[PDB]
């Protein structure tokens, strides 16, 4: 089982300078828990994104992609391809947009929080990846954050 994870704008925005222009700890939690105890695959801009008090995220196999083969992220594996991430019986993979859009073949599983903030797309932005016809999705209901933001998971199926 391959899955993604991701929360994004309505525009489509998953990140811009290397971090994400918002926060909302609901997600977090939601976060935690779909990905506790398994594989969670990074690329090497989202480990980087990750406060070294955080890292390696605890109770999961931290694995991150990365073309250089002497990156050390201490905690975690560094592999050079993503085929070699996929050893585990239930691997999440957390983003960014390049690794979305390498993982998006393997996966069967797009759990995509989706935030009602009005964000157009500049250069740079990191960016949801395009779910074909192939992908069933069950539509949530609005919830509100305390944040301040209204969200909604969107819960993607495909065999
Ligand atoms: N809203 C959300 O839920 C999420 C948002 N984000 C945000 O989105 C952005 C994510 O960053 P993004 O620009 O997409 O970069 P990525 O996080 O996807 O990392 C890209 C890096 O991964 C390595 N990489 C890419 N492709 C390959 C490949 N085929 N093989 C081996 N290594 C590869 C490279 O590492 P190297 O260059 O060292 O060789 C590359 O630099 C950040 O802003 C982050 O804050 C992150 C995840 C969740
Ligand atoms: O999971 C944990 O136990 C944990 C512990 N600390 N943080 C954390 C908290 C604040 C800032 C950075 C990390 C955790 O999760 C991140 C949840 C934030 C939203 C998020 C959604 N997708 C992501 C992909 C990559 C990184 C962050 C996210």
């Amino acid at each position: 089982m391959v899955g993604l994870i991701w929360a994004q704008a309505t525009s489509g925005v998953i990140g811009r300078g290397g971090d994400i222009p918002w926060r909302l700890p609901e997600d977090q939690a939601h976060f935690r828990e779909i990905t506790m105890g398994h594989t969670i695959v990074m690329g090497r801009r989202t480990w980087d994104s990750l406060p070294a008090k955080v890292r390696p995220l605890p109770g999961r196999r931290n694995v991150v992609l990365s073309r250089q083969a002497d990156f050390m992220a201490s905690g975690a594996e560094v592999v050079g391809s993503l085929e070699e991430a996929l050893t585990s019986p239930e691997t999440w993979v957390i983003g960014g947009g390049q690794v979305y859009a390498l993982a998006l073949p393997y996966a069967t599983r797009c759990e995509v929080t989706e935030v009602d903030i009005g964000l157009p797309r500049e250069a740079g932005d990191a960016l949801a990846p395009v779910l074909d016809e192939t992908w069933r999705g069950e539509t949530g209901e609005w919830r509100f954050s305390r944040s301040g933001l209204r969200y909604r998971l969107y819960s993607y199926h495909r065999s």
